């Protein structure tokens, strides 16, 4: 890595943005139609489209030099190693090492961890193939109908999103998730169902979690008090290490899957935290899911920059956020399926990269992790497009569709879907002058001065930036591509920005204020001390719980 | 409204931000712990809370200068008129009208509204009660178990949001909600369900909705492979006013249910929109949800500016975003039940507000509406609460949260609650310095080079803001309330933009694109001359369909 040239590039890339990338994208691509062609890569079916951009020739070269003097492959390489690159933390970073079924041997501090990975999705499978086939029963010889993931973060969104992604794939058991803390949450998940037919499954690796025991807790007495005490071991299963705790809690040790220190938890559905996932859909299809990663993960380890899609992605959001601006960044799914997705990459991006300190504790020199946020296509279009095509600051867009659907008989709507699709990211570059929206009010014959006042409203600036990935179908395997494509472009995001992709230091002073507040909201100390707003609320609280 | 005297206001507060409001939080609360009696107002038992935003008397004084230059109060005297203050459609705005139970007329265009509306209302309550009872049953004599919404936008965000949000009050039948053009959506949906117990609800004012009416057509194949043709008048109803289409279709006069001109989409849920949740919760509960509404309705319309809670939420909104120079706002409600409500807001917010052109047709002279997101609490915790803590950017926080939940046996659970969302919001405040950091590292006994580097990675700046809003219980009432607060502070905003917050040509470009690229994706026409980007899109998407 070389901080000066590094630093010299980000400047040249600002001069650039200033003064020569493209700012009339009708004009280049009528003037330069070969634009597709070069700001765009594919991997087997992935296309990967950034000509939408506002890039020219000289941006794609300031780009590159940048990830050179980022050192983004030296990075990526130790990674791969096994080195312990999560500094703060003193961890290595093996997400990778999870669906890693080509590599002979992935070591970490001298022990190959690849057969530990293998034999823990060994003993998921022959599990979930149990629970799917009635094998392993209830405690009364029940067949499970439903399971119950309890978990938080990063023990949570990737089971969800994978799992309703998944649909078409997933017969029984039913899948149902709880993370809240809320009694609501636990409450309204449990009460419709019967404990003699259903599966909770505890994701903890300390057993400790404090918010995931307490409903885990819930559920343990909703099963005993049905089924009494002896019970609860044929009704839960845990994704945990803590074996002492998980003995304690009353589950076999048969029914405990682990993990590793290396596989962080916004990184972990590939890991035994996809149990619930493999239970819905089957190990065949989560084996697929993880080979889609895999894929993912050898084409990001293996093509040179120009190829690369995870880099070129990185690259472009990087442009986007530091040096065009850009606070936000929208992902919109066209599959209804991917309607968690948006939440999922919510966390896999802005807890990576939502940091304000470089890896040797330094301030980091400019914007990091920007907000992510959307909602499926074509849904988002009819709540907030508005803003993204009139609003005053442009959002740049990440769009994701298939070629094809699951509906053999409904292929005309997956017409309009993908019409949709194609039609927003058009308008976003295209936009309509006065000049157009004013001869399409002439056209319906509006009287001329209401022509002239209502033209304005319907002028769009256009040049506003997206992207857009196309897949064949959303199959296991393609969605384990696309999630890793993302793991993969906030890795270089971070390498870029010098910051630690994979601690979470900033989740720290809430949890400590909450602990201490907890007995103070519950009517057992004073808020002495606090500040006053703190205080005039719990204040509140109690005085409306009197 | 005086331009001059709000651009002079704007620039004081401009000027005010940089030289003269608070910069250091703690030492605020502590100097003035009575900031958080002056920055915070009441309604009945909900308490709104801005001491935590970085304000002082001179800063509220300027913000109501700005409402006072902005003709807040003139404008929205306008709009509960009757006058036609959408002006670019040329049309009244009167949601608030849909809730008015006290008022002994509304005018548009001479004509009292309030007979028309509550006689809608009544009709709705009979259907429902019928539906809810098994008296109205299916084609061949089964109680209806399911119901299923059929709409886009404002047809479907505030049905999902509001049924959700009261599952407590919801028995059967089950509700379900199709949006999506997206063949999934439908087809997900539909798969399980028996038509012979199943109502479909369509909801298009128009009845002409492509989206909303492909799927519509969908369903009625549905009902009518199964149940034959004749069936499709006993499962379905329409929220539309095209009397002729929806005859056409099969519906019976007496399950059609109109709404006017003066109800926007994304302000419809107290309309016949609302149906859905009206056979969800019963019409007893649907009406103590208007009434919250109207409880919001005349507080905003009678509460002097600094006693009132939309005024001062959109000044401080405001104030956040066009002067601290915030580009988002997250909205972070501390009930599972409310996980729909972040959804909603952003198409109330960004649809209103994400717009480039005032009232008369000019460009407007700063930024207007923000990007608006959020998820649960204490969801959004253990997501990106590390990036609202640490991130480079500072995000406004907006906090939801009751004194009670429905689970006495979980009350403890509740209480964790409650202490997580006041410590996130304390947190935010107080931040925790390089030597607090330390201190904390020391106390454990580490060495002193660890303590030095692990440091600075754990400091927290900040002076971040957020304001907290709480509320009993969330009850239909309460879920009224919160929702009138919200389109209040969006319409207080809107007036200070000096834009339409009632028009939504933003979307219109989109659409037009789509219904000529259409017949360009199925390959039922050949090209014809769009940007190389689509052309390429277009060919790969060809290739992939064989
Ligand atoms: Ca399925
Ligand atoms: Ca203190
Ligand atoms: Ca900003
Ligand atoms: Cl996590
Ligand atoms: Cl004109
Ligand atoms: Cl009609």
């Amino acid at each position: 890595r070389d901080a000066t040239k590094l630093e010299a590039t980000v400047a040249k890339l600002k001069k650039h943005w200033a003064e020569s990338a493209p700012r009339d994208m009708r004009a280049a691509f009528s003037a330069d139609p070969g634009r597709f062609g070069r700001y765009s890569l594919c991997l087997d079916d992935l296309l990967f489209d950034w000509s939408k951009c506002r890039v020219n020739d000289e941006t794609m070269a300031l780009l590159k030099e940048l990830a050179v003097a980022a050192d983004v492959e030296g990075r990526r390489a130790a990674m791969f190693a096994g080195e312990h690159i999560n500094n703060t933390e003193d961890r290595a970073v093996l997400h990778v090492a999870l669906r890693d079924t080509s590599s002979k041997e992935v070591l970490v501090d001298g022990h190959n961890v690849l057969p530990d990975v293998k034999h823990v999705l060994d003993r998921m499978a022959a599990f979930a193939d149990g629970i799917r086939s009635g094998a392993l029963k209830g405690a009364t010889g029940r067949k499970i109908t439903d399971i119950v993931n309890i978990g938080i973060g990063g023990s949570d969104l990737g089971p969800v999103m994978a799992t309703l992604a998944l649909a078409p794939y997933h017969d029984e058991p039913r899948a149902h998730f709880v993370s809240n803390i809320d009694g609501a949450h636990i409450a309204d998940t449990l009460s419709p169902l019967d404990p003699a037919s259903t599966l909770i499954i505890v994701a903890s690796k300390t057993f400790t979690t404090i918010e995931t025991m307490t409903n885990a807790q819930t559920a343990r007495k909703w099963v005993a008090d049905t089924l009494g005490e002896a019970a609860v071991g044929a009704h839960f299963a845990a994704v945990s290490t803590a074996l002492d705790k998980v003995a304690a809690f009353g589950i076999p040790e048969d029914r405990v899957f682990g993990f590793w220190d290396w596989v962080g938890g916004r990184y972990s559905v590939w890991s035994a935290i996809g149990l619930p996932v493999m239970i819905a859909v089957g190990p065949d299809n989560f084996r697929k899911f993880l080979a889609g990663a895999h894929a993912m993960d050898v084409h990001f380890r293996d093509a040179p920059l120009e190829k690369n899609l995870p880099v070129m992605l990185g690259l472009i959001g990087y442009w986007h956020r530091a040096i065009c601006g850009y606070g936000s960044r929208a992902i919109i799914p066209y599959d209804q399926r991917l309607s968690r997705l948006p939440a999922y990459l919510q966390q896999l991006d802005m807890e990576s990269n939502g940091k304000s300190v470089t890896l040797d504790g330094k301030p980091v020199s400019g914007p990091t992790g920007p907000v992510v946020w959307g909602e499926p296509g074509t849904n988002g279009q009819h709540a907030f497009f508005q803003l993204l095509h009139q609003g005053t600051d442009t959002i740049p867009l990440e769009f994701i569709v298939a070629a094809k659907g699951h509906e053999p008989t409904l292929d005309h709507q997956h017409e309009m879907l993908m019409a949709n699709c194609l039609a927003q990211s058009e308008a976003l570059m295209k936009g309509r002058t006065l000049d157009e929206a004013r001869a399409q009010l002439q056209a319906k014959n509006l009287p001329a001065s209401q022509v002239e006042r209502i033209a304005p409203h319907r002028v769009f600036s256009g040049n506003r930036p997206s992207l857009t990935l196309i897949h064949d179908m959303l199959d296991p395997y393609t969605l384990g591509r696309l999630i890793a494509l993302y793991e993969h472009r906030v890795f270089v995001e971070a390498q870029i920005f010098g910051i630690n992709a994979f601690d979470q230091w900033g989740v720290e002073l809430g949890k400590e204020l909450a602990t201490e507040l907890l007995p103070v909201v519950s009517g057992k100390e004073g808020a002495s001390g606090r500040d006053a707003s703190t205080q005039g609320l719990v204040a509140h609280l109690h005085a409306r719980r009197k």
